[PDB]
């Protein structure tokens, strides 16, 4: 029909983007979507720890190449990620307890990844899921081994191996402008650029039940309040994929002038994580949901 990344773009905005990953790109009608109707893709899974440094030094790239390509032939910028994250480590890596080795692996691991697809990556997730719901900072093997200077070094070295990249932290549940974690990380952002810390950009992890999108007009308006050049809207989906959820995301994109666009979380439901909540942008025969329209409408106006 219409394209939401056309349309997007004509409002001034750089990307409307999804994420994928060769499974996806080879079944359903999931590559044709794509092509279609979104601008920039990116890897559900294949360029995490786990998947691409299986060993000490030791990289695997062939899924993360077969979306870089892809994306290239598409015409498709490219988003990847994440750097350093807890949640999918291999275990040589969570068994580290010696400071500078944890370093020195940490800073390889970046640099080997964002030198391969040095150029070809608009945005990079260097920093995921750092705080905790409370506003402290998680308690990873990164904060436990390098203490709070792992963030500051994360940065500093992606912004040395590709100083082309847009680099951002992400976070979950900064969806509220009231709670917690919102005020937490703008206030830390805020301290860490003015150390010096190159991070260009919050990347909002938006996964919301029914009702909560009117809230993200509030959120994404403090989130850009820290003072990065960008933020976005990141994997998101929605329980019952409401239009007004939808539309009220979108606006709250379109209301800030740092957002640069919006990822989506998948393309049809039957291969969503919550799929009994229906809550992405398509159904299970790849057909445009009313939330797709609505957007299409909005975006039109």
């Amino acid at each position: 029909a219409q394209s939401v990344d056309q349309l997007i773009k004509a409002r001034g905005k750089v990307y409307f983007g999804v994420a994928t990953d060769q499974n996806r790109l080879t079944t359903g009608k999931n590559a044709a979507i794509i092509q279609a109707d979104f601008g920039m893709v990116w890897p559900e899974n294949s360029m995490q720890w786990d998947a691409t440094e299986p060993s000490q030094g030791n990289f695997n790239f062939a899924g993360a190449d077969y979306l870089v390509n892809w994306a290239q032939q598409n015409g498709k910028l490219i988003g990847g990620g994440c750097l350093v994250w807890h949640s999918q480590l291999p275990s040589w890596v969570s068994s580290i307890t010696d400071k500078n080795t944890l370093t020195n692996v940490m800073k390889n691991h970046i640099t080997t990844l964002m030198t391969r697809y040095k150029g070809k990556i608009r945005t990079w997730d260097v920093v995921g899921e750092a705080f905790n719901e409370d506003g402290s900072l998680r308690q990873t093997v990164f904060l436990n081994v390098i203490g709070e200077d792992y963030i500051p070094i994360a940065f500093q070295t992606a912004r040395a191996a590709d100083p082309n990249a847009k680099l951002y932290i992400m976070d979950y549940n900064l969806d509220s402008a009231s709670y917690p974690k919102t005020q937490a990380i703008v206030n830390r952002v805020k301290q860490w650029r003015a150390a010096g810390v190159p991070i260009d950009g919050i990347g909002s992890q938006t996964h919301l039940s029914a009702g909560q999108g009117a809230g993200v007009l509030q959120a994404l308006p403090l989130l850009a309040s820290a003072g990065t050049p960008e933020v976005s809207i990141l994997m998101l989906d929605v329980a019952g994929a409401s239009p007004t959820d939808y539309v009220n995301v979108v606006n709250a994109c379109l209301n800030v002038q740092s957002c640069v666009g919006i990822t989506v979380m998948g393309v049809a439901d039957p291969d969503s994580v919550r799929a009994s909540t229906t809550p992405l942008l398509f159904d299970g025969n790849f057909n445009p949901k009313p939330a797709y329209n609505a957007i299409v409408q909005d975006l039109q106006q």
